[PDB]
């Protein structure tokens, strides 16, 4: 199948297959040619953690001359590719545009569910030392084979020292990697960054592209490091009484690994003492921020670096998420003289080699804190090439996808790391108010906004951005943040005024397996047979293709939690700071969104969903102190995607054949709406459409549709006045003030103009301003999800869209201007080059001759 | 006076499970059964 | 005179403006005229 | 004229120019004119020219 397939058909009734079977196909269309790897890297970067989903959109009004768009070219993202605070040094107290004063952190915890390892095939050494022990002796003291009675049963005489420790794992080969894949994944992720390049809470600052210098950082308070001791295997060994335990002690000595000389000096080595030990044990920061940063304005200008860029820090992703690892690890290096020399921090002495001052065998076991004091590639304050950073992961990835692990844990991974991958900001949303008509009928009837903030002042501001950000409202929108399943985050950090404090709760955002050190020194140390042969799927050896697939798979969870949302009406502020301060009812409505997470998760991960989202991070919500709710009604879905990637991954269709013109001469279709007073005078009597139900949509999915033609007008952009509100409004009558009004989620004018660019990059030529059309310069977009179906999570009952004067009838259509969006099969130009590049004019060699296989 | 003892306990009666396979935390309603009982995992997820 | 007891109930619910459930009582709709002229025991059990 | 959402490489270059030392200065996409051969076999080339 191809997006042509995909973007021709729509959901059906059973609805979890049907999005299920599409995700998977979907992921089976994320290809971008592991050659392109090796000829550009940083055009595989972009395509890879920054897909475009492109879309067209427009608008139609009634009875009006005037020209609007009507088939126009845009590409959605989403995502946070890094995030923007103060630097360490700032002193002063007053705010800095765009600069965050902390940021959060997404702590994951140690699953304690372990990850099932399969059967393993012995290698030739494993293979005799297992046909060894399973022989037939005679014990008799004559021979050596009663030194199991007179010597301790650990005893090397009948086996070698080798076969005695790995007796259990000879016994019961088996192995498993899907935890280190994880983390390698989520390291790639998180350094270089994915989704749409805006990289702090305004919608304006937008990352230039992936970065290519980063800074190293070393923080006592803030990093979660692990201790390190290393050793020789002819001085590990004279530890104990004459060999090493099978299974490790408790105090590091929490982990053992077996590294042989030649695989040291790898460039994958200090990658792979990472990936296993709990982070982040340094920090990452973009080198000069005043180059990778710039400012979009309203139509599209992409102004100078940032007003205040000479105060601010340029965190990575890596930064944003602390994982829990061993926190002891013993490097043993296996193979080596009395002499071995630590290739990778001067200072630092081998136990049982090289000594201080030129003396031999070492005899301290130096314990090490943190991957920063050893690996100087990892030291306090270090620029560091993007490559040469990479160049570890890329092949450790690698070696170990195509030497020690299966396609089946490569996948289960790339599914994992899916669930951590994107960082969204807080939902911004607007409400339109209500029509005068119904002044006395509300309680929301003045227009507002809330968490709509932008800091661009080369071009006008939005008139409904109006976030001013103080310490409260700093901290109440960095507790807004979600995963794409929707978990928030209660611990956080802050480093400023030269002082860096973590705090972090007990309630952790989700819980990744831990990594099983034994199965990677048997594999490093040959018992075990490599699996070379096991990896059916193209993409699955690379990384950077496998990232890409989990990029993608992040989004398309993020775009199916949005979908269940409003499938099981969960309110937008259920997710906020003070989503456990004002009704209960965000608990009645989370008790629908975990089965609808719990069911997708089990129909497709395949992993224990409390490992991926839990309500633990939702049900400890702080609230603030001084930071008060705007009068918004709860008619507004949890949403973090723009509504044409949500119709992408779910199959919605929101064309322009869904708008009625339909000139009105029965009454079919049409209720009246009747409010009578204490004396019985009649005070309201206006004309409504009944809202469509859930079974209706159920049954019938164009239904909703057409819903979304019937309560969506494009939101204006220097006045407060939605034409909807001039026409229409909702009449509840679940509510002690029936009338209200429409909410919509809204992103931002900027956010839209950098939509224009086929590809994340933004200096100073790129134009984001579209000629020739001038729309946009006062209305800007409506892609959120339609109004929710339902206010109530578990009694269902019927509201109304009514008419504000009876001049405007419901059945007639819209009287304001209505959106229409499609999903759009459009390549961007450089992928069409890089598509040239490595598949028309590829020449290689390799190909050429080395074709027979 | 109003309680019968045949219609079933009205108080917190516990009951209990063995279950093999560890599962986690689940946040459950119980409710009224009104007719119009509407949740939208009992309207799209009653495929299995 | 109803003792004994499928589904001719309906959860009311109601909000003021700070979105707190304020109602959320069970009721059964009364009978239309309509139906007592179809069925005049409906007119006995109101 | 054409409208032509564009979704594969059908139709299309790649026009590179590399300096001294092999550095690419152009690489940019671009599509090939009609030779009078392929005119004088096909009049309407000339007019989508």
């Amino acid at each position: 199948k191809t997006l042509y397939n995909y973007y021709s058909e729509g959901p059906s009734t059973p609805i979890m297959p049907h999005l299920v079977n599409r995700l998977r196909g979907l992921d089976a269309l994320a290809k971008i040619d592991a050659t392109l790897t090796k000829v550009d890297m940083n055009a595989a970067y972009i395509f890879a953690l920054r897909p475009t989903f492109p879309y067209s959109y427009g608008y139609k009004q009634r009875f009006s001359n005037r020209r609007l768009t009507t088939s126009a070219v845009c590409y959605a993202r989403t995502g946070l590719s890094s995030f923007l605070t103060v630097n360490k040094t700032y002193t002063s107290n007053s705010p800095l545009k765009g600069g965050s004063r902390g940021w959060p952190i997404f702590n994951v915890g140690v699953s304690p569910h372990v990850a099932e390892p399969h059967m393993r095939t012995l290698s030739p050494i494993g293979l005799e030392v297992f046909s060894q022990n399973l022989a037939t002796f005679s014990k008799t003291l004559l021979t050596a084979s009663s030194k199991v009675f007179t010597q301790s049963l650990y005893t090397a005489d009948i086996l070698s020292i080798f076969g005695e420790v790995f007796l259990p794992h000879v016994m019961q080969p088996v192995s498993n990697y899907t935890p280190i894949l994880v983390r390698a994944l989520l390291a790639l992720i998180h350094i270089l960054g994915p989704g749409s390049g805006n990289c702090s809470l305004s919608s304006s600052i937008f990352e230039s592209s992936i970065p290519q210098f980063f800074t190293v950082s070393h923080s006592t308070n803030m990093s979660n490091r692990t201790r390190y001791c290393l050793h020789t295997w002819s001085a590990y060994k004279d530890m104990f009484r004459n060999g090493i335990p099978p299974q490790s002690t408790l105090p590091g000595s929490s982990a053992r690994v077996l590294i042989p000389a030649a695989l040291v000096t790898s460039p994958m080595f200090p990658w792979l003492l990472a990936l296993v030990s709990s982070g982040p044990q340094f920090f990452l920061y973009s080198k000069d921020a005043s180059i990778n940063t710039v400012d979009i304005g309203s139509r599209g200008r992409i102004t100078s670096p940032i007003p205040d860029v000479a105060n601010l820090d340029l965190h990575r992703l890596w930064n944003l998420f602390r994982f829990d690892g061993h926190r002891y690890i013993d490097v043993v290096i296996v193979g080596v003289d009395r002499d071995y020399v630590w290739p990778y921090q001067n200072g630092v002495y081998v136990h049982g080699g090289k000594g201080p001052n030129g003396t031999d065998n070492y005899g301290n076991a130096d314990v090490h804190d943190g991957i920063g004091t050893i690996f100087s590639s990892f030291n306090d304050n270090v620029n560091v090439q993007t490559s040469d950073l990479i160049l570890g992961l890329l092949t450790l990835w690698n070696h170990i996808t195509t030497t020690y692990a299966t396609e089946e844990e490569v996948t289960m991974a790339i599914k994992i790391a899916a669930a951590f991958a994107l960082v969204y900001p807080v939902q911004p949303i607007v409400y339109s108010g209500c029509p005068r008509a119904f002044q006395s009928h509300t309680s929301y009837y003045q227009p507002s906004s809330e968490n709509c903030y932008t800091t661009d002042t080369a071009e006008v501001k939005s008139t409904w951005d109006t976030v001013e950000l103080s310490v409260q409202v700093n901290n109440a929108m960095v507790l807004g943040m979600t995963l794409p399943f929707g978990q928030p985050t209660v611990s956080s950090a802050q480093w400023f005024n030269n002082i860096d404090k973590a705090e972090i709760s007990m309630f952790k955002v989700g819980n990744l397996p831990l990594q099983n050190l034994d199965y990677l020194s048997l594999d490093m140390m040959e018992f075990y047979a490599p699996t070379t042969g096991q990896l059916y799927d193209i993409r699955s050896d690379n990384l950077i293709l496998s990232a890409h697939r989990t990029v993608n798979l992040g989004i398309g969870y993020t775009a199916l939690a949005d979908f269940f949302a409003y499938l099981a009406s969960v309110p937008a502020q259920s997710f906020y700071h003070d989503r456990m301060v004002t009704s209960p009812i965000s608990k009645q409505t989370y008790s629908v969104y975990e089965r609808f997470i719990e069911r997708f998760v089990d129909d497709f991960v395949g992993w224990d969903r409390c490992d991926l989202f839990n309500l633990d991070t939702l049900l400890a919500a702080k609230r603030i102190a001084g930071v008060a709710s705007s009068p918004i009604p709860w008619h507004c879905s949890l949403q973090r995607c723009p509504l044409p990637i949500i119709m992408h991954y779910t199959g919605l269709h929101f064309g322009q054949e869904h708008i009625t013109v339909r000139d009105v001469a029965g009454v079919e279709g049409l209720q009246q709406i009747v409010m009578r007073n204490d004396q019985g005078k009649i005070v309201v009597d206006a004309l409504g459409t009944a809202a469509p139900s859930r079974l209706a949509v159920k049954l019938d999915w164009s239904r909703l549709s057409a819903w979304y033609s019937d309560t969506t007008c494009a939101i204006p952009l220097s006045d407060r006045v939605m034409e909807i509100i001039n026409y229409a409004a909702i009449w509840d009558p679940t509510q002690e003030r029936r009338a209200t009004g429409f909410v919509y989620t809204y992103f931002s004018p900027n956010f839209l103009s950098s939509f224009n660019a086929s590809e994340p990059i933004f200096n100073t030529s790129i134009n984001l301003t579209p000629p020739y059309d001038d729309t946009s310069h006062t209305v800007i977009q409506n892609l959120s999800m339609p109004q929710m179906l339902s206010f109530d999570p578990y009694y269902e009952s019927t509201f109304y869209v009514v008419s504000a004067d009876n001049e405007w009838i419901p059945t007639s259509g819209p009287a304001w201007k209505v959106p229409y969006l499609e999903n759009v099969v459009k390549r961007s130009g450089r992928r069409l080059l890089a598509e040239l590049r490595i598949a028309s004019n590829n020449g290689s060699g390799d190909r050429t001759f080395l074709d027979d296989v």
